[PDB]
């Protein structure tokens, strides 16, 4: 009796979803449904459905897990669908999150369904170790940084800048404040201290170097608050060394006992494929809301309100037995 | 204002009694030792002997049995349990299961609650080792217990005839460990990821040191590991060895459908170990709190805590802050 599950979205996050279910023997994709023409798309991928179809699927999805194609509906149908389904998403707007939370929650209950939004590894697991990290240790600091990944907008900014045909940024811990993380030292970190920027530009013929470097580098918003590092290489490197697909963090709780003793914990995250990752979690987090929907959980939760239990197909017998 | 009980003053009850102070929502009711009334009116403290926790009944809110003893928690856990909701560190991890049924047992006729095995190993360990084969259900899970004492292994040596004192380390294999990070994935044997270190005060008549060496080839504690047996003075032990400072690290280390490296890791460096699974304690005391007041009755494990419950904060704050 297999968990039914069903994908909104065919990007990377859906076809990662579709990817992971695989590795899930308890699980059974039921349906991908996609704005595309799928007259078009093919026909032989039994799986994929139009989107216009997704109300015929009420009695056969289980869990849905929203993977927002890629536009607007991408922070708008996590609503439409929790009135139909169960649902699963990503929501990483930190600061639109109490808000999400809010109208999933309504739309949720009052359709005697139940939603989780926000996770994924940052919200989701980092979340869950910030948490966790304020909890056991009362008084001390959390500090959190995102390993080597790429911020899509400083991509665009960069390739806005005279002289730049294309080119790629990353944002980078430095090393010198992880350590002092790490280190039971306590401090509060400055912009600054935290992470550096490096962008590897492809230029144009001529265009002036020295001063592409400096555009990039004073340009406020994005790269000015940063020491930011810049590279220039050809078009061919950067389709070959920049997939920009990979990705990381950590979350460290630097805390003191009572009688100054430096206690540290520490959860990092070292992605070489950060969207199969993020649906890897969305998978396992779909097996701990089928449960809780059939223990009539209703309205919308969070990774903050799930038992670490119910991300495993194991039983609780077997859990104790042989993880605890 | 959650009234909290300490069964156990030894380092971990210390710890308990300070890490409280660092809660403004709890207060301690009492310590209960199981010291003889041997004393000067005590020495002054908050401490109780054992035998009034009983009149404590509707004065405590949840018992945190401190006692770093698996052995005696097997029976005296159970007694508590049936007075108390009760929060433990049962460490003996071939036990577990057995601890679990008896307190459950036991919890739920007294309608309490009682949560077994919480700490950094088990607890904040074996949640991530469970969350790790979760999230990336093909991979593997290696774990290493940091620089610091054993305990167990200390008090095992101590059966090697003539050996009158002693202490032990366990120590990660760098190698090990920064393979466990790669990402490559693979099998390590006992002997690939720690080694042992021994300090031994020795005879009882000036003993066989050679025969000493009985702990090289003890089975299970050591003998799977590359084990340096070190020979030193009673006075060399107490100012030298004081090893309160731990650690370890759970990696599970796993590729998603394609062969793309993912790699998950969680560890601690803790300066007084003991302090710290004090601090475990007392943040899982406050969610046991919260559950007992639900109804919820029986054993239950971190594997069954959500982390909201861990903290004093609103639903609210937490989202709006954390999430
Ligand atoms: C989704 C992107 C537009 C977010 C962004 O601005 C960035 O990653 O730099």
């Amino acid at each position: 009796s297999k968990i039914r599950i069903g994908i909104v979205g065919y990007g990377n996050i859906g076809k990662g979803v579709e990817k992971a279910i695989k590795q899930n023997d308890d699980m059974e994709l039921e349906a991908i449904f996609t704005r595309r023409d799928i007259n078009k798309v093919d026909s032989n991928n039994s799986k994929l459905v139009h989107i216009s179809r997704l109300e015929l699927y009420k009695d056969t999805v289980d869990v849905m897990i929203l993977c927002g194609g890629s536009a607007t509906d991408l922070v708008e149908q996590g609503p439409m669908i929790a009135s139909q389904f169960n649902t699963v998403d990503s929501f990483d707007n930190h600061g639109r999150i109490p808000q999400h939370f809010e109208r999933m929650d309504e739309i949720s209950k009052k359709a005697g369904n139940i939603s989780l939004i926000s996770t994924g590894w940052d919200p989701g697991l980092f979340s869950l170790n910030r948490l966790l990290g304020e909890s056991i240790l009362p008084k001390g600091k959390t500090h959190t940084f995102w390993g080597k990944g790429v911020s899509l907008g400083h991509s665009d900014a960069i390739r806005r800048v005279q002289g730049v045909k294309n080119g790629i940024q990353y944002i980078i811990p430095i090393k010198g404040a992880l350590d002092k993380a790490r280190s039971g030292e306590q401090c509060d970190f400055t912009t600054r201290e935290k992470h550096e920027m490096v962008c590897y530009v492809v230029p144009e013929e001529n265009a002036d170097l020295k001063k592409i470097e400096q555009d990039i580098k004073t340009m406020p918003d994005y790269f000015a608050d940063y020491n930011t590092t810049v590279h220039f290489i050809t078009e061919e490197e950067l389709k070959l060394n920049h997939a920009g697909l990979s990705n990381g963090g950590f979350v460290i709780r630097s805390g003191n006992t009572q009688g100054g003793a430096k206690q540290v914990m520490e959860f990092n995250l070292n992605l070489e494929s950060s969207a199969e990752f993020t649906s890897s979690v969305l998978v396992a987090y779909s097996r701990a809301i089928y449960k809780l929907s059939k223990e009539g959980k209703k309205g919308a939760v969070t990774v903050l309100d799930i038992p670490f239990s119910y991300l495993s197909p194991k039983t609780p017998e077997e859990l104790r037995k042989e993880l605890l």
